[PDB]
């Protein structure tokens, strides 16, 4: 899906540029201004919730393979619960971002990318409904200009 390769681009870009050293560029604007904002903002989000961040990394405790695979059934039950917003749409992507960093010191890179699928599993399959409302990462965009 259109939707889904979308997101799984502009989130994987991010938590690569993060974890790893980027970029090698390849798709449209929109990624590309998504990226752009996601960004700058992943910055603040990640310095003023890294207590908050540190916390819940350390009780999902990534070692292996085997615990990103689980991420999921955790961020499924803490995300689909409670309002909708851009607010917590960032946080989620960016504690990804937190924990794709984790995956580097932990000698787990190979894990980024399932992590960056996982999160865009849980974005999507949870929210895609109320992004296509929004008018998808041209909102994310519109929304986080200031
Ligand atoms: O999340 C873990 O893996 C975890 C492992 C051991 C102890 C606490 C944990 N987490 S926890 O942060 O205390 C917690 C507990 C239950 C919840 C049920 C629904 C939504 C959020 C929840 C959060
Ligand atoms: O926005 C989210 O819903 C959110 C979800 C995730 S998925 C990792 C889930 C997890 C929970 C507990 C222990 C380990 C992992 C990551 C960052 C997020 N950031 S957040 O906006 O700061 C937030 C919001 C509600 C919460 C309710 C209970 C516990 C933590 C919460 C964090």
């Amino acid at each position: 899906d259109e939707l889904y390769r979308q997101s799984l681009e502009i989130i994987s870009r991010y938590l690569r540029e993060q974890a790893t050293g980027a970029k090698d560029t390849r798709s449209g604007a929109t990624s590309r201004k998504a990226l752009e904002t996601l960004r700058r903002v992943g910055d603040g989000v990640q310095r003023n919730h890294e207590t908050a961040f540190q916390g819940m990394l350390r009780k999902l405790d990534i070692k292996n393979e085997d615990d990103v695979k689980s991420l999921s059934r955790v961020m499924i039950h803490v995300f689909s619960d409670g309002v909708t917003n851009w607010g917590r749409i960032v946080t989620l992507i960016s504690f990804g971002a937190f924990v794709a960093k984790h995956l580097k010191t932990i000698n787990q890179e190979s894990c980024i990318e399932p992590l960056a699928e996982s999160i865009t599993d849980v974005l999507v399959r949870t929210k895609r409904d109320w992004l296509v409302k929004q008018r998808g990462w041209d909102g994310f965009v519109e929304f986080f200009h200031v």
